[PDB]
């Protein structure tokens, strides 16, 4: 499997973080494909933790090639300073990234319109992240944004930054009633850093084919998790972009029939930061367990969390979405303890009827009920385990019941922290 | 191929229309995944000449359901007009179309925008076909849109219209100094159609994996030519919607391992309407020639299409962006009693450097030069032929001169309009 694709299978936080590393060993070339500067790949790098959020994790690796591609929306100020926090600890990142020149600008402007859309709402705001995201998507598809092409003609872009900035600025001034963005500054800020930008642009997309007929080991790396994603999630509660495997080619330039294998990272058990859907929420001492156990107090990014046992028709959907080739077990050591565990199976709908595959995101989830397959918990520790005979027989069965649910097999089981406490079962490279 | 995605491979006009109908003799889905009502499907309904811009051609054929998909811009009153036609002319269409929860509404204000936004720029296009389209996708990205799945819930939807039109017709008045469009009439033309959609909703994402694991044939078709893709084609010259296949997974939400054969239709020269590079274009004897031989006239937005030799280095970005399985080639015989014919197989750049890929959009598109490999053209006629033995051998030079400059083979040869002028060397359902 050359060319392999990782991403959370549920609403985010199922630790894709520890396996993204993992990977970074035998790729030669890490790819971002959609979102922004959101990835959250919390990391220690020489001796103190950081987090990167747009630069790819595998900027840490001596000969591997980090990639931004088309499909992410790039803010110059987030980029600007992750490269100087790395630069600080001695990583040449100007030598080790590249960027595609079709990636759309993020510039305050932006900020500033998705800063007063949250704040416009007020009571009923949305949660929304604010980063400007979701304005520069907007510029691009209206066609009045701009590229991190354009900054190889700096005349036409300072030109074609003031009828952007006209029509915002009247929107935040007029509808919005928020403060105005100085022109000359945001020219200012970006002539800058221009001539950095574009020494990192490159063919992105004739490199990863050159790269598929050498068979060099690629690896995609997903943002958000997959129930998210802004077409097939659970809208509206919903992320600002795509965040299946299927962003992949329109995101990087690669062909579609060139995707060998897709990584599902996999929870243990659910969470869900926010509001929306999650038909398999706790709300008793079971609930309070898991959270206590999962260390997921707000951990690493959230302005709520709820707790919940795996939903395997939720997962089945991601399966089909992602069209996943594994899975990747992370934190089954919250169920160390429990004398009896949960895997949904189905749901109840509002009126009667059962179903396995999860309804119409327009119908009504605010009356299904998960019907459970009830099955026996263990109490041996299973955290750092790393052999098949370090988990006990309740454990495994529990494995095996997953993979006969969703009919993909569990190929890494992650049991701690350490890339030691890992179990490699079929490894996505080799397959 | 179970799985088949048909597209232009150029810039547009490269005659998918016979293909498409084709295929559908054989495929038990058609569908739609990208863009809007601008599909352009000139055809011959019960005996009458119509044109279909946003149903699927399969529409036609008893055994084929045709599904469209969320990526596709839906106008509720294109809709009602074709299908309100294809019923007068007895096809039975409300039982063999599916719409999916996710399609984005096109609506009045849409519409006004977009003509605004033209008024605002100049007067000088008779928009007619695609109105609208640009900025559905917009609020769909802003999130601030409205989906078909709205429309099963009246009361709500009410509401949400009422809040993004507040925000249009802030826009269409004081910042285009235009009319605003009524809410009323708005929400009552919707109301009038509302149960009409909601009832051919279905669950395609699911429905797709059914017909994938039982084995069904089913194509996709893409609308516009590869070229003209908003993130890769030649920026800023391009659509607002993605037009290369790495859009069937996210915009019918069928698994992007799931992609089987992608057919490229490919005309035997260029075209180009509108503006933008053109590195093959001809000023001369030779591309009025193309152009009246190949009836290359106006329906384009009120123009005459530009024509030029075929441009191999063009043609191999689009195989990449595609991963082309292999070519239908179109309209050989327009190249019919010249006595030499060119093929460009690279570019010549301003700075004297010869480049075989195409370069970057923020390269001097102005100063390439083609360099061209000129060869014997052919005096007898290839219109009609139905076998290769009816062809010149200068012609099967050409046809095998393409296959090698590209590295896919050619298919399928159109030699003709009626079904029977066709060569299928290979057959897409097969392989």
């Amino acid at each position: 499997g050359n060319n392999v694709v990782v991403l959370g299978t549920q609403w985010g936080d199922e630790g894709k973080g520890k396996i993204v590393d993992l990977l970074t060993e035998r790729a030669k070339y890490v790819v971002r494909y959609q979102g922004g500067h959101n990835a959250g790949h919390t990391l220690v790098i020489n001796g103190e933790k950081t987090v990167l959020h747009l630069i790819p994790s595998g900027i840490l690796r001596e000969n591997v090639t980090s990639i931004i591609g088309n499909g992410v929306v790039l803010s110059p100020a987030a980029l600007m300073k992750e490269m100087k926090e790395l630069e600080d600890r001695g990583i040449p990142v100007r030598e080790r990234l590249l960027l595609s020149e079709a990636c759309p600008l993020i510039l305050d402007y932006h900020v500033a319109l998705d800063n007063a859309r949250e704040k416009a709402r007020g009571a009923k705001a949305i949660g929304t992240t604010g980063r400007g995201i979701g304005p520069a998507y907007e510029d691009k598809v209206a066609r009045r944004g701009l590229r991190v092409g354009d900054l190889f003609d700096k005349e036409t872009f300072a030109e074609k930054l003031k009828e952007v900035m006209e029509y915002h600025n009247f929107q935040l001034v007029n509808y919005y009633k928020a403060e105005a963005v100085d022109y000359q500054k945001v020219l200012d800020d970006t002539m800058a850093v221009a001539d950095i930008l574009t020494s990192m642009v490159v063919d992105v997309s004739d490199l990863l084919d050159q790269a598929r007929q050498r068979g060099d080991f690629v690896m995609f790396e997903g943002a958000q998790g997959t129930l998210l994603d802004i077409d097939h999630g659970t809208y509206p509660y919903v992320t600002s972009s795509n965040t299946t495997a299927g962003g992949v080619a329109t995101g990087s330039g690669l062909g579609p029939r060139y995707v060998d294998y897709v990584l599902g990272i996999l929870k243990a058990y659910s969470t869900r930061v926010g509001a929306g859907p999650f038909p398999t929420e706790l709300f008793d001492e079971t609930g309070e367990f898991l959270c206590k156990q999962g260390n997921e107090f707000g951990a690493t990014t959230g302005r709520r969390r709820r707790t919940g046992w795996l939903d395997t028709v939720a997962v089945r959907r991601a399966v089909q979405l992602n069209s996943l080739s594994g899975f990747c077990l992370t934190k089954l050591d919250v169920l160390d303890g429990l004398k009896e565990v949960k895997l949904c199976v189905a749901y109840r709908m509002p009126d009667g009827r059962e179903v396995t595959t999860t309804p119409l995101a327009a119908d009504d989830w605010k009356g299904v009920e998960p019907i459970y397959e009830t099955m026996p918990g263990w109490s041996e520790s299973t955290f750092g385990v790393k052999d098949r005979s370090g988990l006990p027989q309740a454990a495994l069965n529990y494995i095996k019941r997953i993979e006969e649910l969703t009919g993909v097999p569990i190929d890494i089981i992650s049991t701690g922290p350490d890339r030691t406490e890992t179990m490699i079962l079929r490894d996505p490279f080799d397959a």
